[PDB]
């Protein structure tokens, strides 16, 4: 039987006997995602050479006013503003929502695959709205993932009931289900991570990829892939298996992903695929974050990859 | 002035004076590649998922099938089959048409970015069309480019008038001239291979390797760059700058990137836009192929970059 | 503020505190709606003529299936199909549709405008559901409306809150409200019949058109419009104001159009949208149906102008 | 084997051995239609209402259409229902043709999302001496291609040449027009008449009598079926595929029509004539009428020779 997304959450928000105000979200969410996707499919472009005589602003614009006037909302953390923004009280609801409106736009001139990250939380306490609303740990999110413009455009969603695929229809502007309760494999054979940083890396990050060149047994080293764009390499690691990293060294004691609206939804994606996603000293979903832009080191993926990584990285403490 | 792809090619045919047979190639081509883009990005696929109750394969049949019917070729040769075609007499034409219908597509699974790659030659012979057609050097091709199906279309299409770039318009159908005579940067910052086969590396391809991440003049080490799909690793190399190397291994002592329809055309589209590409012994377009799906080693893209690489391949001999 | 149809539906259904049902009725048909207008427009028609080497049942297929799997319906009757279906006791919900899912279509070899009409009862007993839960007048619809793929594709819903107009937008594959709480004009200038039946016209009608031609306060003669596509001259009526007469004749004493899903659905819309619907003898709401195919005479549009020909009517007695 | 509007049109061009301008023409009309069919089926809306937090459509397509002729190097005189004066092309992006346009007819009734379209016409120039508003007072029979786009249900583009008339859809999933009705031909005779009847008070007395027969034919037979969509290509379109007849004619307070000459009826009569029927003002055929202004109206009766004959009997009738 066939589902879409919206079907698909309308049909999980019954079930729950919820008030409807997560389903208008992402209702809302889905709907930036297409016009966000279409854009960077360069619909119209025809018309900016002159047939007739801004792409990450265009999407924290697109994300933004479309969670604003979604009436399920009240604070909003962006990559693209310095300050959570305050819902204006007639469209405020109870959720905070983090998100990256174009991760890996910064390459966007080489038609790399580029996505949008989004985490949604509870809002917690009753006080007025403000920025501690979203110095939440990614343990407390109520629903995650992205949305990857890659040869296709598809929609991770991660909840409770674990994470789940969607494919976007063009012809008809419908998420399709694709995959049902993913998983990641328990062990891969690809690892990512920018290796022309290597004269910085800590010394268990080197000995960690220098296995995985080099193994003492007899395996098949692993191949590397990276992108450099954090969405397509996390969605091959989740696919495909394997272990994804962008540590610490003693240039970046914390690393260069922001926790709120890159690392935890990944790491939440991750988790509830059966995956692992650790800084090297805690799980990236128990770091509890004192600024809405701080940063955090990740390494995410094959459970049995990152216990090896944290292995190599505990004989180095 | 805004420009087409079919208006900037009859323009080009009219001043070269010529009979209007490589404008029906390229022209057919490009409605090729709007299916194989409109395949690509999922158009329809609720439809196989049931909403009313192969993907290289698909796109091989499409150039094969506009190609045949443009009566502008004679020999066709494609990743996806083992033996040249031969088109039939009343729709033979003068050109010789070596394509990859969807280079990548192997791990479209992750929608990584894919591609059409083609190289387009005059028949040299006036034997009966036969394989021995396509046996070229790429020094001997017409026309060469790619189709890159990412976070956008893109066409790039090289002649002796140099590189283009043409951006499709998906809300129309049409390629839209956004890039004209390209040329590459003589030093670029990335340099981009698959580096978990270094177990089996070359000591040259070692050496310069190192020099990228522990530059002798403490100049700032490159970026790694690795998607795993030839059409996006070279489209990034021609944009940003760099170098990519897939260069032979024990798996594959000859390397493993085909000579025919993929090394020749990227070689072509690199060297008409001021690049280089070699083979570590010889000019890629210098090989003489025997064999149509025959492998090479192929280091290609900014000049100061490879040259700094042959100068170290030639302090191993 | 921009609002799509699923967000309007939704927000309305929250305030109604419903159980959703028909919101996941009205979605799935939202969906439906998408994927005809898509082959209307005859994407993919490459495919059908060999790039790579029925509008009616597809039509009729593609609600059947977005309906049955909605889980909000029991029972569905179709301009296509003789019987009414009976849902699957697994996908059984409560709600009865009528729909023609592609009316206007014996003529679309012109690329005449054609449309979806459909109409939505609550059921009626708890017993064993049956085609009599059909068999109500119009008067208890619950929502009703269409969708005109015209020069662009629009949907137009009522409701208890009125009429609202959306107008997909093929970019995104959304549809954006674009015309709320909309009234139809008092009085409008255009009248719609097909006059090539004049021979059979009851004098009601011969009298009421000269009338129009021939105005007797030597006011300007209306126009005449027939397009020949209920939906599409029912639309214009609606937008422009004016009548739309399909009369009983000598001939057919109870008209063509079918009662149940041509004549019932646009008779609510028109009358939330303050407009009047007779069959001459009565309103087509309270008409009381005995078969699901039964036809109806019909004149409908503007108040004046349908209070005019009652006038005309009644005179001759 | 398949076939595409550029493939055909560059197949014919070789064939005939010709420079490559007409050609070069025709793919950038293509290009406009494309432009203007993504225009009217709304494209982009959602931007217009707020998605995120700019012309009117027959302004657009006229700058469309307007921007790809100059652009083609292939024109030097440009006619539109839009503009009052024959746009001059610059030196530097002049070619040899004449096209004459209405960008985007109907238009008036597209709030109500009936069907519009685009008509097309294209003359050769003919004198030597610098191109001017006069280069576009040609007869219809000077005609070397015309045609229409209709943004119906689906967008066809219909392109009659001498070689005859070819009807082209649009996959709008490729952005291609694909050749779907190869050599068309005319019904005899059919079976429908178009006109607005709301006008019945001031017809023409041969147009009152003509409709009346078809209403209450004369031979006790089935009476002729009626439509009028009243937007020209819509209602023409219906007359080529399922036989019949188009009439705008001629009355005493409108005694040369409605419809523009040059943009309008020549190009519909050219593919009319190709496509085997017939096209007259009642006086005339439509083709034959030489343009004095190049706004000047003109009447049309359009459609299967056996319906424009009898009509014509019925026009003779009254003197
Ligand atoms: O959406 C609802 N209820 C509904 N009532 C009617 C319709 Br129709 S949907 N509840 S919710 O808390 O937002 C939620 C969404 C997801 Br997905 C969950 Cl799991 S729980
Ligand atoms: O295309 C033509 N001639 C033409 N005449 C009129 C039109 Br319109 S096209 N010749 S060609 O040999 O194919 C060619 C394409 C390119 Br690009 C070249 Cl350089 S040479
Ligand atoms: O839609 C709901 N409930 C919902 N709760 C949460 C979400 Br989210 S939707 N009920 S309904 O009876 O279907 C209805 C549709 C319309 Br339109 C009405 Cl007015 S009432
Ligand atoms: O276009 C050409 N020749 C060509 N040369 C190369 C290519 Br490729 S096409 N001739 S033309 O005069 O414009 C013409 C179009 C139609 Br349709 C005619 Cl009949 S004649």
């Amino acid at each position: 039987d066939v589902n879409t997304l919206t079907r698909f959450v309308m049909e999980e928000g019954r079930k729950a006997r919820g008030t409807g105000e997560l389903t208008q979200l992402l209702n809302s969410l889905c709907t930036a995602v297409k016009a966000i996707s279409s854009a960077v499919r360069k619909a119209g472009i025809a018309h900016l050479y002159g047939i007739a005589g801004k792409l990450d602003v265009l999407s924290n614009d697109l994300v933004m006013n479309m969670l604003k006037s979604s009436f399920a909302t009240c604070v909003l953390v962006s990559e693209e503003d310095k300050h959570a923004i305050i819902v204006e009280p007639e469209k405020r609801g109870k959720y905070v929502v983090c998100f990256d409106p174009l991760d890996g736009s910064s390459n966007i001139d080489c038609l790399v695959s580029v996505g949008t990250i989004f985490g949604i939380y509870r809002k917690k306490s009753t006080d007025e709205p403000s920025e501690k609303d979203a110095l939440q740990p990614g343990r407390n999110l109520v629903a995650a993932g992205y949305a990857l413009y890659g040869s296709a455009t598809m929609l991770v969603l991660a909840m409770d009931c674990g994470v789940n695929c969607f494919m976007l229809d063009p012809a008809i502007g419908e998420f399709i289900l694709v995959d049902k309760d993913v998983k990641i494999k328990k062990k891969g054979k690809i690892y990512s991570l920018n290796e022309g940083y290597a004269k910085d890396f800590d010394p268990a990050v080197t000995e960690y990829i220098q296995r995985k060149k080099f193994p003492p047994d007899n395996s098949a080293p692993y191949g590397a892939r990276y992108v450099g764009s954090m969405v397509a390499d996390v969605h091959r690691t989740l696919v495909y298996g394997g272990i994804f990293l962008y540590p610490a060294n003693k240039k970046s004691p914390n690393g260069k992903l922001r926790l709120l609206y890159e690392c935890n939804p990944m790491a939440y994606v991750m988790e509830k695929a059966g995956g692992m996603a650790t800084t090297g000293k805690e799980a990236v979903l128990d770091v509890i974050p004192t600024d809405i832009h701080q940063r955090a080191p990740v390494i995410l993926g094959s459970p049995d990859d990152v216990l090896e990584f944290l292995k190599v990285y505990e004989k180095h403490s």
